[PDB]
């Protein structure tokens, strides 16, 4: 077994969880793995149904008690918004919660706050229409993202 302070000092590590879930109040966006709880920041990427998400996870304690191309092009999305958000740092603390828009094509139609800090929300906006972002690689991926929750939860 692991200890809360063995989970603290695990590594952050870029991937998607399957049965994830929120705090509607602060949300954040949390699941367990290996014996730790972990909470996900930076850019956060969803299928439309919220309950698998690709973002930077952070290891904050003890746990509580297709297929690869989904998981692949939520990580695409994810590395095409956050490289541009180029000061993250300055909304350390706050969270923004977004939803796009995707065509066939990867293009952004469009994207809508939905919640959170507003300084944050119009940060987050300016870098999302600033992305390239690849196009999917199959008709089946792009429905899975085509009106994808997006959040922004950015570091120190």
């Amino acid at each position: 077994a692991e200890t809360v302070e063995s989970c603290l000092a695990k590594s952050h590590t870029e991937n998607s969880f399957t049965n994830v879930w929120k705090d509607d109040k602060t949300l954040d966006r949390y699941a367990n793995y290996e014996g730790c709880l972990w909470n996900a920041t930076g850019v956060v990427v969803c299928t439309g149904d919220e309950t698998q998400c690709y973002g930077t996870w952070v290891p904050i304690g003890l746990a509580i008690p297709s297929g690869a191309d989904i998981n692949n092009y939520a990580g695409q999305i994810k590395s095409a918004i956050e490289s541009k958000f180029y000061d993250a740092s300055s909304y350390a603390g706050k969270t923004c919660t977004l939803r796009i828009k995707l065509a066939p094509d990867g293009m952004l139609l469009d994207i809508k706050p939905e919640g959170g800090d507003p300084a944050l929300c119009q940060a987050a906006l300016a870098a999302a229409k600033l992305a390239k972002i690849p196009k999917p690689p199959s008709q089946a991926v792009y429905e899975v993202f085509k009106n994808a929750p997006l959040d922004f939860k950015p570091a120190a």
